Protein backbone atom coordinates (compact mmCIF):
# COMPACT_ATOMS: atom_id res chain seq x y z
CA UNK A 1 0.00 0.00 0.00
CA UNK A 2 0.81 3.69 0.10
CA UNK A 3 4.52 4.69 2.25
CA UNK A 4 4.03 8.10 2.73
CA UNK A 5 5.22 9.37 6.38
CA UNK A 6 1.69 9.67 7.01
CA UNK A 7 0.53 6.01 5.65
CA UNK A 8 3.38 4.65 7.52
CA UNK A 9 2.70 6.43 11.08
CA UNK A 10 -1.01 4.94 10.60
CA UNK A 11 -0.50 1.39 9.81
CA UNK A 12 2.12 1.46 12.69
CA UNK A 13 -0.16 2.99 15.49
CA UNK A 14 -2.69 0.43 14.25
CA UNK A 15 0.50 -2.46 14.52
CA UNK A 16 1.03 -0.48 18.18
CA UNK A 17 -2.70 -1.26 18.98
CA UNK A 18 -2.18 -5.24 18.21
CA UNK A 19 1.20 -5.95 19.13
CA UNK A 20 2.35 -3.30 22.09
CA UNK A 21 5.73 -1.76 22.20
CA UNK A 22 7.86 -5.09 23.33
CA UNK A 23 6.10 -6.91 19.93
CA UNK A 24 6.15 -3.90 17.94
CA UNK A 25 8.41 -5.03 14.63
CA UNK A 26 9.77 -3.60 11.48
CA UNK A 27 8.94 -7.30 10.37
CA UNK A 28 5.23 -7.23 11.67
CA UNK A 29 5.21 -3.23 9.90
CA UNK A 30 6.05 -4.62 6.64
CA UNK A 31 3.42 -7.42 6.82
CA UNK A 32 0.40 -4.80 7.92
CA UNK A 33 2.03 -2.49 4.68
CA UNK A 34 2.17 -5.44 2.31
CA UNK A 35 5.76 -5.34 1.59
CA UNK A 36 9.31 -6.91 1.83
CA UNK A 37 11.47 -6.01 4.15
CA UNK A 38 14.29 -4.01 2.16
CA UNK A 39 11.21 -1.79 0.79
CA UNK A 40 10.41 -0.88 4.39
CA UNK A 41 13.92 -0.04 5.27
CA UNK A 42 13.88 2.41 2.43
CA UNK A 43 11.06 4.08 4.61
CA UNK A 44 12.14 3.16 8.16
CA UNK A 45 15.15 2.44 8.83
CA UNK A 46 14.74 0.57 12.77
CA UNK A 47 12.60 0.42 15.60
CA UNK A 48 14.20 3.63 17.29
CA UNK A 49 13.32 5.88 14.90
CA UNK A 50 9.82 4.41 14.34
CA UNK A 51 9.41 5.07 18.28
CA UNK A 52 10.68 8.29 17.97
CA UNK A 53 8.31 9.29 15.34
CA UNK A 54 5.25 7.80 17.08
CA UNK A 55 6.04 9.72 20.27
CA UNK A 56 5.88 13.39 18.06
CA UNK A 57 3.25 12.19 16.08
CA UNK A 58 1.14 10.74 18.92
CA UNK A 59 1.00 14.21 20.69
CA UNK A 60 0.80 15.98 17.27
CA UNK A 61 -2.74 14.23 16.37
CA UNK A 62 -4.37 13.80 19.82
CA UNK A 63 -2.37 16.41 22.44
CA UNK A 64 -4.97 19.15 21.69
CA UNK A 65 -4.33 21.35 24.73
CA UNK A 66 -0.46 21.97 24.27
CA UNK A 67 -0.63 25.69 24.58
CA UNK A 68 -2.47 28.11 26.83
CA UNK A 69 -5.52 30.14 25.89
CA UNK A 70 -5.60 33.94 25.88
CA UNK A 71 -4.84 34.64 29.69
CA UNK A 72 -5.48 31.07 30.99
CA UNK A 73 -4.13 31.09 34.29
CA UNK A 74 -0.55 29.17 34.52
CA UNK A 75 -2.34 26.89 37.08
CA UNK A 76 -5.00 26.25 34.43
CA UNK A 77 -3.02 25.74 31.71
CA UNK A 78 -0.79 23.31 33.64
CA UNK A 79 -4.36 21.26 34.46
CA UNK A 80 -5.76 21.16 31.30
CA UNK A 81 -2.22 20.25 29.45
CA UNK A 82 -1.45 17.20 31.87
CA UNK A 83 -5.34 16.29 31.21
CA UNK A 84 -4.29 16.31 27.60
CA UNK A 85 -1.02 14.72 27.84
CA UNK A 86 -2.48 12.20 30.21
CA UNK A 87 -5.83 10.96 27.22
CA UNK A 88 -3.04 10.75 24.41
CA UNK A 89 -0.07 8.40 26.08
CA UNK A 90 -3.89 6.90 26.75
CA UNK A 91 -5.00 6.24 23.54
CA UNK A 92 -2.37 4.00 22.38
CA UNK A 93 -1.68 0.46 23.96
CA UNK A 94 2.25 0.82 26.05
CA UNK A 95 1.79 5.15 24.87
CA UNK A 96 3.76 6.06 27.74
CA UNK A 97 6.24 3.99 27.06
CA UNK A 98 6.42 4.97 23.15
CA UNK A 99 6.76 8.53 24.94
CA UNK A 100 9.52 8.00 27.51
CA UNK A 101 12.93 8.98 26.89
CA UNK A 102 12.48 11.00 24.15
CA UNK A 103 13.38 14.56 23.99
CA UNK A 104 11.54 17.27 21.99
CA UNK A 105 11.31 16.82 18.73
CA UNK A 106 12.61 19.91 15.93
CA UNK A 107 8.77 19.68 14.91
CA UNK A 108 7.93 20.51 18.73
CA UNK A 109 10.60 23.16 19.32
CA UNK A 110 8.24 26.07 18.72
CA UNK A 111 5.55 24.33 21.14
CA UNK A 112 7.66 23.79 23.76
CA UNK A 113 9.41 27.12 23.82
CA UNK A 114 6.31 28.60 24.29
CA UNK A 115 5.69 26.49 27.33
CA UNK A 116 8.61 27.09 29.19
CA UNK A 117 8.18 31.23 28.04
CA UNK A 118 4.55 31.45 29.37
CA UNK A 119 5.58 30.28 32.64
CA UNK A 120 8.59 32.47 32.73
CA UNK A 121 5.61 35.39 31.88
CA UNK A 122 3.56 33.86 34.88
CA UNK A 123 6.86 35.05 37.24
CA UNK A 124 8.23 31.47 37.56
CA UNK A 125 12.23 31.41 36.68
CA UNK A 126 13.27 29.25 33.59
CA UNK A 127 14.41 26.49 36.13
CA UNK A 128 11.16 26.48 38.68
CA UNK A 129 9.21 26.95 36.20
CA UNK A 130 11.27 23.88 34.67
CA UNK A 131 10.80 22.14 37.36
CA UNK A 132 6.95 22.41 37.75
CA UNK A 133 7.03 21.35 34.06
CA UNK A 134 9.49 18.22 34.80
CA UNK A 135 6.73 17.41 37.86
CA UNK A 136 3.82 17.53 35.60
CA UNK A 137 5.16 15.77 32.95
CA UNK A 138 7.14 12.75 35.29
CA UNK A 139 3.66 12.50 37.56
CA UNK A 140 1.72 12.11 34.39
CA UNK A 141 3.81 9.61 32.40
CA UNK A 142 4.17 7.36 35.96
CA UNK A 143 0.76 7.14 36.47
CA UNK A 144 0.00 6.05 32.80
CA UNK A 145 2.63 3.69 33.01
CA UNK A 146 1.42 2.53 36.38
CA UNK A 147 -2.09 2.17 34.38
CA UNK A 148 -0.36 0.56 31.14
CA UNK A 149 1.92 -1.97 32.75
CA UNK A 150 -0.40 -3.02 34.99
CA UNK A 151 -2.20 -4.10 31.75
CA UNK A 152 0.03 -5.63 30.46
CA UNK A 153 1.78 -7.95 33.18
CA UNK A 154 -2.42 -8.86 33.66
CA UNK A 155 -1.01 -11.59 30.73
CA UNK A 156 1.24 -13.24 33.75
CA UNK A 157 -1.77 -14.13 36.31
CA UNK A 158 -4.91 -13.92 47.31
CA UNK A 159 -6.93 -14.04 50.28
CA UNK A 160 -3.89 -13.76 52.18
CA UNK A 161 -4.58 -9.79 51.45
CA UNK A 162 -4.30 -7.85 54.78
CA UNK A 163 -7.83 -5.00 54.84
CA UNK A 164 -6.23 -1.87 53.81
CA UNK A 165 -4.25 -2.83 50.95
CA UNK A 166 -7.08 -5.37 49.78
CA UNK A 167 -9.25 -2.32 50.30
CA UNK A 168 -6.61 0.21 48.24
CA UNK A 169 -7.00 -2.34 45.15
CA UNK A 170 -10.49 -2.13 44.93
CA UNK A 171 -10.26 1.66 44.94
CA UNK A 172 -7.20 1.60 42.58
CA UNK A 173 -9.19 -0.62 40.36
CA UNK A 174 -11.74 1.49 40.04
CA UNK A 175 -11.50 2.79 36.97
CA UNK A 176 -8.01 3.93 34.51
CA UNK A 177 -6.34 5.93 37.38
CA UNK A 178 -8.50 8.76 36.71
CA UNK A 179 -9.68 9.82 40.21
CA UNK A 180 -6.17 9.19 41.95
CA UNK A 181 -4.55 11.30 39.04
CA UNK A 182 -6.64 14.40 39.40
CA UNK A 183 -6.11 14.61 43.22
CA UNK A 184 -2.49 14.14 42.81
CA UNK A 185 -2.56 16.84 40.24
CA UNK A 186 -4.26 19.44 42.15
CA UNK A 187 -1.89 18.69 45.45
CA UNK A 188 1.22 19.57 42.43
CA UNK A 189 -0.47 22.57 41.42
CA UNK A 190 -1.24 23.95 44.92
CA UNK A 191 2.47 23.09 46.04
CA UNK A 192 3.81 24.61 42.96
CA UNK A 193 1.72 27.94 43.63
CA UNK A 194 2.79 27.70 47.56
CA UNK A 195 6.28 27.94 46.12
CA UNK A 196 5.93 30.38 43.78
CA UNK A 197 3.58 32.66 46.33
CA UNK A 198 6.57 32.56 48.57
CA UNK A 199 8.99 34.01 46.61
CA UNK A 200 12.26 34.59 49.17
CA UNK A 201 10.21 33.99 52.50
CA UNK A 202 11.02 30.99 54.60
CA UNK A 203 7.75 28.48 53.71
CA UNK B 1 27.35 -22.41 40.36
CA UNK B 2 25.24 -22.27 43.05
CA UNK B 3 21.31 -22.06 42.06
CA UNK B 4 19.36 -21.43 45.40
CA UNK B 5 16.97 -18.47 45.38
CA UNK B 6 19.31 -15.98 46.64
CA UNK B 7 22.14 -17.10 43.97
CA UNK B 8 19.96 -16.62 41.34
CA UNK B 9 18.82 -13.26 42.13
CA UNK B 10 22.60 -12.06 42.66
CA UNK B 11 23.24 -13.76 39.21
CA UNK B 12 20.08 -11.87 37.54
CA UNK B 13 20.91 -8.72 39.21
CA UNK B 14 24.31 -9.11 38.00
CA UNK B 15 22.95 -9.56 34.43
CA UNK B 16 20.15 -6.93 34.63
CA UNK B 17 23.45 -4.20 34.83
CA UNK B 18 25.11 -5.80 32.21
CA UNK B 19 22.29 -6.58 29.26
CA UNK B 20 19.73 -3.67 30.98
CA UNK B 21 15.66 -5.49 30.75
CA UNK B 22 15.17 -5.71 27.34
CA UNK B 23 18.33 -7.77 26.81
CA UNK B 24 17.88 -9.78 29.72
CA UNK B 25 17.08 -13.26 28.46
CA UNK B 26 16.80 -16.29 30.60
CA UNK B 27 19.35 -17.53 27.99
CA UNK B 28 22.04 -15.79 28.99
CA UNK B 29 21.44 -15.48 32.81
CA UNK B 30 21.56 -19.88 32.44
CA UNK B 31 25.37 -18.49 30.28
CA UNK B 32 26.10 -16.57 33.31
CA UNK B 33 25.42 -19.52 36.25
CA UNK B 34 27.15 -22.05 33.78
CA UNK B 35 24.18 -23.77 33.66
CA UNK B 36 22.21 -25.43 30.47
CA UNK B 37 18.94 -24.10 30.08
CA UNK B 38 16.61 -27.22 30.98
CA UNK B 39 18.65 -26.26 34.23
CA UNK B 40 17.54 -22.95 34.79
CA UNK B 41 13.58 -23.56 34.32
CA UNK B 42 13.61 -26.21 36.70
CA UNK B 43 14.69 -22.65 39.08
CA UNK B 44 13.24 -19.70 37.14
CA UNK B 45 10.16 -20.63 34.90
CA UNK B 46 10.25 -17.43 32.36
CA UNK B 47 11.29 -13.78 32.25
CA UNK B 48 8.18 -12.45 34.00
CA UNK B 49 8.75 -14.68 36.54
CA UNK B 50 12.56 -13.55 36.90
CA UNK B 51 11.48 -9.68 36.64
CA UNK B 52 8.83 -10.27 39.20
CA UNK B 53 11.03 -11.61 41.56
CA UNK B 54 13.83 -8.97 41.01
CA UNK B 55 11.11 -5.75 41.49
CA UNK B 56 10.89 -7.39 45.28
CA UNK B 57 14.30 -8.27 45.51
CA UNK B 58 15.34 -4.81 44.89
CA UNK B 59 13.46 -2.67 47.74
CA UNK B 60 14.13 -5.98 49.98
CA UNK B 61 18.12 -5.11 49.70
CA UNK B 62 18.18 -1.85 48.99
CA UNK B 63 14.82 0.11 50.13
CA UNK B 64 16.07 0.87 53.73
CA UNK B 65 13.13 3.48 54.65
CA UNK B 66 10.29 1.40 53.79
CA UNK B 67 8.77 2.49 56.96
CA UNK B 68 8.39 5.49 59.28
CA UNK B 69 10.79 6.27 62.42
CA UNK B 70 9.12 6.43 65.71
CA UNK B 71 7.31 9.81 65.79
CA UNK B 72 8.21 10.49 62.22
CA UNK B 73 5.80 12.85 60.76
CA UNK B 74 3.84 11.90 57.53
CA UNK B 75 5.12 14.16 55.96
CA UNK B 76 8.93 13.46 56.62
CA UNK B 77 7.99 10.05 56.20
CA UNK B 78 6.96 10.46 52.28
CA UNK B 79 10.18 12.45 51.72
CA UNK B 80 12.43 9.62 53.14
CA UNK B 81 10.23 7.11 51.32
CA UNK B 82 10.27 8.81 48.10
CA UNK B 83 14.41 9.60 48.52
CA UNK B 84 14.94 6.06 49.26
CA UNK B 85 12.64 4.56 47.03
CA UNK B 86 14.34 6.88 44.17
CA UNK B 87 17.71 5.11 45.21
CA UNK B 88 16.72 1.59 45.35
CA UNK B 89 14.88 2.14 41.71
CA UNK B 90 18.38 3.62 40.12
CA UNK B 91 20.93 1.08 41.81
CA UNK B 92 19.96 -0.97 38.66
CA UNK B 93 20.24 -0.50 35.12
CA UNK B 94 16.19 -0.48 33.83
CA UNK B 95 15.54 -0.43 37.71
CA UNK B 96 11.87 1.67 37.36
CA UNK B 97 10.92 -0.71 34.52
CA UNK B 98 11.64 -3.31 36.27
CA UNK B 99 9.28 -2.05 39.23
CA UNK B 100 6.37 -0.80 37.05
CA UNK B 101 3.61 -2.82 36.55
CA UNK B 102 4.14 -5.04 39.41
CA UNK B 103 1.51 -5.33 42.62
CA UNK B 104 2.45 -5.15 46.13
CA UNK B 105 4.13 -9.20 46.79
CA UNK B 106 3.09 -10.98 49.33
CA UNK B 107 6.43 -10.93 51.36
CA UNK B 108 5.54 -6.84 51.22
CA UNK B 109 2.51 -7.07 52.56
CA UNK B 110 2.78 -6.62 56.06
CA UNK B 111 5.31 -3.36 54.94
CA UNK B 112 2.42 -2.02 52.67
CA UNK B 113 -0.37 -2.58 55.03
CA UNK B 114 1.68 -0.44 57.96
CA UNK B 115 2.40 2.12 54.85
CA UNK B 116 -1.58 2.26 54.44
CA UNK B 117 -2.63 2.22 58.13
CA UNK B 118 0.52 5.24 59.06
CA UNK B 119 -1.71 7.32 56.09
CA UNK B 120 -4.60 6.67 58.45
CA UNK B 121 -3.28 7.57 61.60
CA UNK B 122 -2.27 10.67 60.60
CA UNK B 123 -5.58 11.92 59.44
CA UNK B 124 -5.89 10.64 55.75
CA UNK B 125 -9.18 8.63 54.89
CA UNK B 126 -7.35 5.67 53.35
CA UNK B 127 -8.88 6.41 49.90
CA UNK B 128 -6.75 10.52 50.65
CA UNK B 129 -3.96 8.54 52.23
CA UNK B 130 -3.78 5.92 48.81
CA UNK B 131 -3.61 8.98 46.57
CA UNK B 132 -0.81 10.63 48.18
CA UNK B 133 1.15 7.29 48.09
CA UNK B 134 0.26 6.80 44.28
CA UNK B 135 1.29 10.54 43.03
CA UNK B 136 4.46 10.07 45.40
CA UNK B 137 5.02 6.52 43.85
CA UNK B 138 4.01 7.87 40.17
CA UNK B 139 5.92 10.73 40.30
CA UNK B 140 9.33 9.15 41.03
CA UNK B 141 8.76 6.06 39.08
CA UNK B 142 8.24 9.01 36.15
CA UNK B 143 11.50 10.98 37.24
CA UNK B 144 13.60 7.51 37.56
CA UNK B 145 12.34 5.94 34.16
CA UNK B 146 12.96 9.88 32.63
CA UNK B 147 16.77 9.28 33.58
CA UNK B 148 17.54 5.96 32.91
CA UNK B 149 15.58 5.82 29.64
CA UNK B 150 17.18 9.07 28.64
CA UNK B 151 20.75 7.47 29.30
CA UNK B 152 19.42 4.05 27.17
CA UNK B 153 18.44 6.22 24.49
CA UNK B 154 21.60 8.23 23.82
CA UNK B 155 22.79 4.60 22.47
CA UNK B 156 20.62 6.27 19.20
CA UNK B 157 22.46 9.55 18.30
CA UNK B 158 20.89 21.09 17.03
CA UNK B 159 22.18 24.37 16.92
CA UNK B 160 18.09 25.04 15.72
CA UNK B 161 17.30 24.66 19.71
CA UNK B 162 15.50 27.80 20.49
CA UNK B 163 16.67 29.50 23.40
CA UNK B 164 14.40 28.35 27.00
CA UNK B 165 14.62 24.91 25.58
CA UNK B 166 18.60 25.17 25.22
CA UNK B 167 18.75 26.21 28.74
CA UNK B 168 16.25 23.99 29.98
CA UNK B 169 18.41 20.88 28.36
CA UNK B 170 21.02 22.33 29.91
CA UNK B 171 19.91 22.32 33.50
CA UNK B 172 17.95 19.19 33.11
CA UNK B 173 21.12 17.19 31.86
CA UNK B 174 23.55 19.40 35.15
CA UNK B 175 22.43 16.18 37.48
CA UNK B 176 20.80 12.42 37.13
CA UNK B 177 17.78 15.04 38.02
CA UNK B 178 17.95 14.80 41.88
CA UNK B 179 17.27 18.50 41.82
CA UNK B 180 14.19 18.66 39.66
CA UNK B 181 13.03 15.74 41.78
CA UNK B 182 13.63 17.12 45.10
CA UNK B 183 11.45 19.93 44.30
CA UNK B 184 9.10 18.56 42.91
CA UNK B 185 8.75 16.15 46.14
CA UNK B 186 8.52 19.18 48.27
CA UNK B 187 5.26 20.62 45.92
CA UNK B 188 4.06 17.33 46.27
CA UNK B 189 3.90 16.97 49.59
CA UNK B 190 3.02 20.99 50.72
CA UNK B 191 -0.14 20.23 48.18
CA UNK B 192 -1.30 16.84 50.08
CA UNK B 193 -0.77 19.10 53.29
CA UNK B 194 -3.10 22.46 52.06
CA UNK B 195 -5.61 19.31 51.59
CA UNK B 196 -5.59 17.45 54.91
CA UNK B 197 -5.57 20.57 56.78
CA UNK B 198 -8.86 22.08 54.49
CA UNK B 199 -10.93 19.07 55.49
CA UNK B 200 -14.10 20.21 54.64
CA UNK B 201 -13.35 23.83 53.57
CA UNK B 202 -13.46 25.17 50.47
CA UNK B 203 -9.86 25.43 49.13
C1 LIG C 1 9.37 21.61 27.74
C2 LIG C 1 9.50 20.13 27.38
C3 LIG C 1 10.84 19.53 27.79
C4 LIG C 1 11.90 20.31 28.18
C5 LIG C 1 13.12 19.75 28.49
C6 LIG C 1 13.29 18.38 28.49
C7 LIG C 1 12.22 17.55 28.12
O1 LIG C 1 12.38 16.21 28.10
C8 LIG C 1 10.98 18.13 27.81
C9 LIG C 1 9.92 17.24 27.41
O2 LIG C 1 10.19 16.00 27.23
C10 LIG C 1 8.59 17.81 27.29
C11 LIG C 1 7.53 17.05 26.90
O3 LIG C 1 7.64 15.79 26.49
C12 LIG C 1 6.12 17.56 26.93
O4 LIG C 1 5.25 16.44 27.17
C13 LIG C 1 5.67 18.08 25.54
O5 LIG C 1 6.38 17.85 24.55
C14 LIG C 1 4.43 18.74 25.46
C15 LIG C 1 3.78 19.06 24.16
N1 LIG C 1 4.33 18.54 22.97
O6 LIG C 1 2.74 19.71 24.10
C16 LIG C 1 3.76 19.03 26.63
O7 LIG C 1 2.45 19.29 26.66
C17 LIG C 1 4.48 19.26 27.94
N2 LIG C 1 3.60 18.93 29.08
C18 LIG C 1 4.07 19.61 30.30
C19 LIG C 1 3.27 17.53 29.38
C20 LIG C 1 5.91 18.65 27.96
C21 LIG C 1 6.97 19.73 27.70
O8 LIG C 1 6.77 20.87 28.56
C22 LIG C 1 8.39 19.19 27.89
C1 LIG D 1 0.90 0.67 49.29
C2 LIG D 1 1.54 0.14 48.00
C3 LIG D 1 0.53 -0.11 46.90
C4 LIG D 1 -0.83 -0.12 47.13
C5 LIG D 1 -1.72 -0.41 46.13
C6 LIG D 1 -1.29 -0.62 44.83
C7 LIG D 1 0.08 -0.59 44.55
O1 LIG D 1 0.51 -0.80 43.28
C8 LIG D 1 0.99 -0.28 45.58
C9 LIG D 1 2.39 -0.29 45.25
O2 LIG D 1 2.74 -0.69 44.08
C10 LIG D 1 3.31 0.22 46.25
C11 LIG D 1 4.65 0.23 46.03
O3 LIG D 1 5.22 -0.31 44.96
C12 LIG D 1 5.61 0.90 46.97
O4 LIG D 1 6.73 1.37 46.19
C13 LIG D 1 6.25 -0.11 47.95
O5 LIG D 1 6.09 -1.33 47.75
C14 LIG D 1 7.05 0.40 48.99
C15 LIG D 1 7.90 -0.47 49.84
N1 LIG D 1 8.07 -1.83 49.49
O6 LIG D 1 8.52 -0.03 50.80
C16 LIG D 1 7.09 1.76 49.18
O7 LIG D 1 8.06 2.36 49.86
C17 LIG D 1 5.93 2.67 48.80
N2 LIG D 1 6.41 4.03 48.52
C18 LIG D 1 5.31 5.00 48.65
C19 LIG D 1 7.17 4.31 47.29
C20 LIG D 1 4.98 2.03 47.75
C21 LIG D 1 3.72 1.45 48.43
O8 LIG D 1 3.12 2.42 49.31
C22 LIG D 1 2.69 0.97 47.40
CL1 LIG E 1 -2.60 1.69 -1.95
CL1 LIG F 1 4.14 4.82 -1.89
CL1 LIG G 1 2.99 12.25 4.33
CL1 LIG H 1 12.19 -4.58 14.67
CL1 LIG I 1 10.68 10.77 29.41
CL1 LIG J 1 12.29 34.27 26.49
CL1 LIG K 1 29.54 -23.07 43.11
CL1 LIG L 1 22.54 -25.53 43.59
CL1 LIG M 1 18.25 -18.71 49.09
CL1 LIG N 1 14.02 -14.88 28.06
CL1 LIG O 1 3.77 0.57 38.63
CL1 LIG P 1 -6.42 -0.45 60.04
MG1 LIG Q 1 8.88 14.41 26.87
MG1 LIG R 1 4.63 -0.62 43.19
Amino acid sequence: SRLNRESVIDAALELLNETGIDGLTTRKLAQKLGIEQPTLYWHVKNKRALLDALAVEILARHHDYSLPAAGESWQSFLRNNAMSFRRALLRYRDGAKVHLGTRPDEKQYDTVETQLRFMTENGFSLRDGLYAISAVSHFTLGAVLAQQEHTAALTDRDENLPPLLREALQIMDSDDGEQAFLHGLESLIRGFEVQLTALLQIV
